């Protein structure tokens, strides 16, 4: 689901949809939220939904929007899961952080904005989160299991703005040489945080999940509320 009407143009011309929560009470600052391999669904709205309730104004964009406009897959539907994996491997990763550049752009001027931006991102978007970050576009970035984070390192010094990272420790995508590597680059940058949930893997925060950890998804939640909470007026 989208919000109907609303439009976000990319540097390169593309444009996309997103779904909005405006805030409670604004000005607020506003959060990004940077989508899982499923499009904007379910998931997603839960989440603008929790973070209006804390206080900020979301925008949910689509970013599957350069290949197919309007996704919002099931999780728990087989099918629709090897339809994200297909659309998860064409996915252009450095359009995809343009995409988002522009959502931060679009964030960053609503009427209800304070004028701070922050961006939490979940698995695709977790990745994404970390290049975002080492771009310098947010105030505030996170991520929460990014895949593949052991192979961006070399991007550990560009970070200029906090960014904090959720990872779980059993998660498959990332065996135990990966997690020592990530965490050693992490420490030379403390501007970058990064927590190891040692009884989580991959997509914990969602409670649809096979793989959901209530304690390790509450715990990090409180992290990123707190992490993101002075960018509040």
């Amino acid at each position: 689901m989208l919000t109907e009407g609303i439009s976000i143009q990319s540097y390169d011309g593309h444009t996309f949809g997103a779904l909005v929560g405006s805030p409670a009470k604004a000005p607020a600052p506003v959060i990004v939220i940077a989508q899982e391999i499923f499009g904007v669904n379910a998931f997603m709205r839960e989440t603008v939904s929790w973070l209006v309730d804390q206080g900020y104004a979301a925008v949910c964009p689509d970013l599957y929007a350069r290949q197919a406009p309007g996704t919002a897959l099931d999780p728990q539907d087989e099918r629709q899961r090897e339809q994200a994996y297909k659309l998860w491997q064409a996915f252009d990763m450095e359009a995809g952080v343009g995409d988002l550049e522009a959502a931060i752009r679009y964030a960053r001027h609503q009427p209800y904005s304070n004028g701070k931006v922050g961006l939490v991102g979940y698995s695709l978007g977790g990745a994404l989160a970390f290049l975002v970050a080492a771009k310098g576009y947010v105030d505030r970035a996170v991520g929460y299991y990014g895949v593949g984070l052991e192979k961006q390192l070399n991007k550990v010094p560009e970070v200029k703005h906090p960014a904090l990272f959720h990872m779980g420790g059993q998660d498959h995508f990332v065996p135990a040489p990966s997690r020592q590597l990530i965490t050693e680059g992490f420490g030379a940058n403390p501007l970058l945080q990064v927590h190891w949930y040692e009884e989580a893997g991959h997509s914990f925060a969602r409670t649809s999940s096979s793989g959901y950890v209530a304690s390790a998804a509450a715990l990090a939640n409180e992290r990123t509320l707190d992490f993101l909470a002075p960018l509040q007026s």
